[PDB]
């Protein structure tokens, strides 16, 4: 506990804490330049070197946060995250989830992870009401696959092609220009089918909504 | 009731009830897989079978509610329910209906018909409200039938394609692009009917969510 | 006040009542059916005769409760309504307002004004928040006249045309596809006229709903 | 003190700002008239006078304003407010912005600044969510440059085009016709990044409307 004891000592800091914010907003800042294809003809290379860096402390942090928090810190959600978030970068998508370090900033600036916890939080009570939806979605998506897949293939030829239309229908999105008038010019019949639908998912989507009182 | 309350015994079960869901499941995960024409050219047979066997186990066990319930039986909703939807997988739409049987398993799990419960409940609260908007569409589609029906049939032409096009309106889906703008290259008046339909069912339905409060 | 006596015992009978609610549903439904070329080549002469009969009555029974109730009877909103929508059913678009007898199914039935009474209360508490939107619409569909109306005289070119186009703007509806996309092909800052503008609108309009809570 | 009390005296009269808010309504119609072809052919001279004398008497009051209220007139956001927009008017955009003026009805008149303060007063509580918001459109847009934006330039080719585009999605506009089924004839994942995306946003969005109960 001699060394130990002086590294806790760093991780503690306010200096660290805000040191590491920092580099969080700056390669947050790189990161929105790094889309620039002018900016990376002239600049790119400074660019994908500092985000080497960038990496490389950010490793020794979590290190040095597992030193001073040994088991404490695979129970911390916050540092979990930090963790996958970390990993995820040292690994052509993996290149483009490393933007996700950017939500470091949500975690490590206490103000965020209030707001965050306080939604997250909420969330427990809505979940009964979420397998309702997923089991009335599932259903559907089911008899909507062999009512209207054969005739409408692109909407409908597969359970989850059924599922992201029944989708886009909730968020009522073209739903009657886009999907059941077509349907209805083969299957006069189809409103039976949507129109009960968006009455039911569009009212305990409204009553799952309500449920965010929690907050 | 030597052999009646025998019966009663294994209905009352947790080895019932839960033999009961587990089958809800599995002929739940069935149908998902029935839906793949791939799947079905290689196990559609077993399968077939296997949903053969599910109506039988589940119209025994109708029967044998039935008798340990007697008249509380069809006294029910969850049962009635139950009831209509095994009935249905008796008897080529009905084919399709039969997946209605998966809904089996918010009758027969708790967690569940406790909210489809609290839903139900708040809505006779609301039907008043009901019958208000209802009086408006019948309304508003009589005098859209006769305002436009004769230049624009197929959303006018008769009385339910005027409702089913208020209905789509009241949802705001297209409604100036697709029908009120096109509208007016004819009637360049029909704002003076589509606005106040609006702020009236897009008033109305809001305080008709509101009503989700007893929830 | 012999006789008058003798007449305000029908009028204020549940009979007349029970009579006039009768005549409404029998209208009501009547105005649905001459809703149908079919039936009218078949029936629309027995039709036209049953409605100029209707009128008759409700014109009878109007002036019956005017005798009744002298003063207090255009004092009063639901007659003043049931008033006003009998006259314009005495005198092309007459033809078809003549539909808006069938709301006295509202005054008529205490189920229903007591609901329309209940939302038209709110209303007062929500009216300074909508001459704020109308100031505001006013200010901008202004400003959009003379900023895009020259190059877009279909959405803008007058006044009352920008009015319009921001109303659906204002109901999201393809404002982004349809208007500010094809906008920004000419005027690439158009968004930063339509975002604030939605921000706005549609802020006040979730606080606006809000105010249903009067409700 | 001589001249400045006499002065005071004037400019907390009601008369001057019964005055003011005579002339913003009118140099209010003044404007909904200077949008129409014809009126400026027959009357645009009149009129572009009688702005040019309305700016002066504003002038001429904000600077007798300034002398009764000193420093405490760049304190007050009602004030500066009506300073900012005359020094605008003072002043091809600066033509157009002159139609904030318009906006002084809200300032001068006390029913309606008390709704603005009321929502103003609302936001702060609601800033902290709106950096959540924004860290994640962020986020995304850069995620959704460089996953899509060199197949899709228009909609994704930029940051800012990649933030306007996310906005759209937000207000769930076309968002699948439109946009994402689209990018699926390409990258059939598409949806993995934009389903969850509505989740989030629209659901802090239906939380950030809730912190309206302030007001
Ligand atoms: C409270 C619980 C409520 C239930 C929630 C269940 C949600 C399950 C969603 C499953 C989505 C499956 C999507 C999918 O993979 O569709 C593609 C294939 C294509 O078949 P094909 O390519 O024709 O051979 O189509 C398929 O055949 C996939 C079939 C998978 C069935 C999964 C059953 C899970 C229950
Ligand atoms: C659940 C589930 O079925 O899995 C997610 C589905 C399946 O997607 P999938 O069949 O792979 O369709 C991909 C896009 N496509 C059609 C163009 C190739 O895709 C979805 O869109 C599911 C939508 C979420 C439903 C929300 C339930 C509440
Ligand atoms: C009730 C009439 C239902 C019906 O006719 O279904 C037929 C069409 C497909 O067949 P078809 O109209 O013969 O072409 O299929 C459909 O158009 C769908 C019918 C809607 C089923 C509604 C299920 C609600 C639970
Ligand atoms: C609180 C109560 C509020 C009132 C709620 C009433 C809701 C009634 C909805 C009735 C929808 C009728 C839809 C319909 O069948 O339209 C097709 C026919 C076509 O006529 P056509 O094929 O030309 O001969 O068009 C028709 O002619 C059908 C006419 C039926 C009139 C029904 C009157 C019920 C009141
Ligand atoms: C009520 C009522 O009128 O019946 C339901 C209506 C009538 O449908 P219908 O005339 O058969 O139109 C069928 C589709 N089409 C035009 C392509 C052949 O179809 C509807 O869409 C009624 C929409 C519900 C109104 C909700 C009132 C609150
Ligand atoms: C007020 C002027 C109403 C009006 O001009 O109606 C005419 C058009 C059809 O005739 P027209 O403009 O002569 O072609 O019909 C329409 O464009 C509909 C007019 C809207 C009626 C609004 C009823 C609100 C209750
Ligand atoms: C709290 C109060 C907030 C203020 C609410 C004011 C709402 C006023 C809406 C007035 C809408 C006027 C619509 C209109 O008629 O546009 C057509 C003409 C066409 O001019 P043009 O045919 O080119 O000759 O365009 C015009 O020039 C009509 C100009 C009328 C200006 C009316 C000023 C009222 C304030
Ligand atoms: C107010 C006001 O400006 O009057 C109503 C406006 C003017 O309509 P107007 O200029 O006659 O446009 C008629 C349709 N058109 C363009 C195809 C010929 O038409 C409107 O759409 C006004 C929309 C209501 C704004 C709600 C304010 C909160
Ligand atoms: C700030 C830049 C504004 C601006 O450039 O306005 C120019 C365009 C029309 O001119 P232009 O871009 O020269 O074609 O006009 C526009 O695109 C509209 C600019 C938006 C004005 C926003 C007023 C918010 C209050
Ligand atoms: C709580 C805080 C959350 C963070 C909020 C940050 C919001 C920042 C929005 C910045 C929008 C930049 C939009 C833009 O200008 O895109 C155009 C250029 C085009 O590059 P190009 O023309 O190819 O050379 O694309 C660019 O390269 C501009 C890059 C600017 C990065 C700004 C970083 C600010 C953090
Ligand atoms: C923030 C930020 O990135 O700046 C505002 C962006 C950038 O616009 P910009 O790259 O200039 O795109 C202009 C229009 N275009 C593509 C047709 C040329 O334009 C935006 O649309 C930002 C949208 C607001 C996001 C709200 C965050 C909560
Ligand atoms: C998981 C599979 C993701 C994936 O395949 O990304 C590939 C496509 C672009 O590549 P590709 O499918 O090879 O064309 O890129 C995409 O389609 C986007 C994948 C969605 C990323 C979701 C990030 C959520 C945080």
């Amino acid at each position: 506990s001699h060394m130990y004891l002086r590294i806790t000592n760093i991780v503690e800091s306010s200096f660290f804490t805000k040191f590491i914010i920092y580099l969080i907003v700056l390669n947050g800042i790189t990161m929105g330049l790094e889309t620039s294809k002018t900016f990376m003809q002239s600049f790119g290379v400074y660019t994908t070197l500092f985000n080497q860096i960038v990496i490389t402390i950010f490793t020794i942090e979590i290190i040095l946060r597992i030193y001073v928090h040994r088991i404490s810190f695979f129970k911390d959600p916050w540092s979990l995250f930090d963790f996958f978030v970390v990993a995820i970068s040292l690994v052509e998508i993996l290149r483009v989830l490393r933007v996700l370090r950017l939500f470091r900033l949500v975690t490590a600036v206490p103000q965020m992870r209030k707001i965050v916890s306080a939604l997250i939080s909420v969330i427990p009570g809505m979940l009964s009401v979420i397998a309702l939806m997923t089991l009335f979605f599932y259903i559907f998506a089911i008899m909507a696959t062999q009512l209207f897949g054969e005739r409408f293939p692109e909407w409908f030829g597969t359970l989850g092609e059924s599922f992201y239309t029944l989708f886009q229908v909730m968020t009522l999105e073209s739903w009657s220009m886009g999907i059941v008038r077509p349907l209805m010019e083969v299957y006069p019949y189809a409103w039976v089918f949507f129109i009960p639908f968006i009455f039911v998912v569009t009212f305990v989507m409204i009553n799952l909504v309500v449920a965010i009182c929690v907050d």
